[PDB]
RNA sequence: GUUAAGUUAGAAAGGGCGCACGGUGGAUGCCUUGGCACUAGGAGCCGAUGAAGGACGGGACGAACACCGAUAUGCUUCGGGG
């Protein structure tokens, strides 16, 4: 997801799949604690693909200053 | 046959000793998961660019340790490594 996400243009490109990825988590753990969900795995993978994301805009930061 | 005097062994409610067989117990014997002692070399300070210490928290899994801060049981990237 590395140069999938370098390529990304600073402005929206992580900035919505951000917030689209916070309301995928937002989603994930209504069907755990309801226990209506299988592959509970994945979630600890989304906010691992959610915690290299917000590091890409305040790494561009320290490329701005 | 009995009468008389007369000796004279046995027993065990339970105990004493000798062996036999168990139980509690943690000593010894052996080992090491850590210690102390030094020698040799290296390092001898970190902080208002927020310390040391923490407290509170973070996992599909329960609390505590260890690891780690709402980017929370790693994250990117640089090498190693298969």
């Amino acid at each position: 997801m590395k140069a999938n996400e370098i390529r990304d243009l600073t402005t929206a490109e992580i900035e919505q799949k951000v917030k689209s990825l916070k309301e995928e988590l937002f989603n994930l753990r209504f069907q755990l604690a309801t226990g209506q969900l299988e592959n509970t795995a994945r979630i600890r993978e989304v906010r691992k693909a959610i915690a290299r994301m917000k590091t890409v805009i305040r790494e561009r930061e320290i490329a701005a200053n």
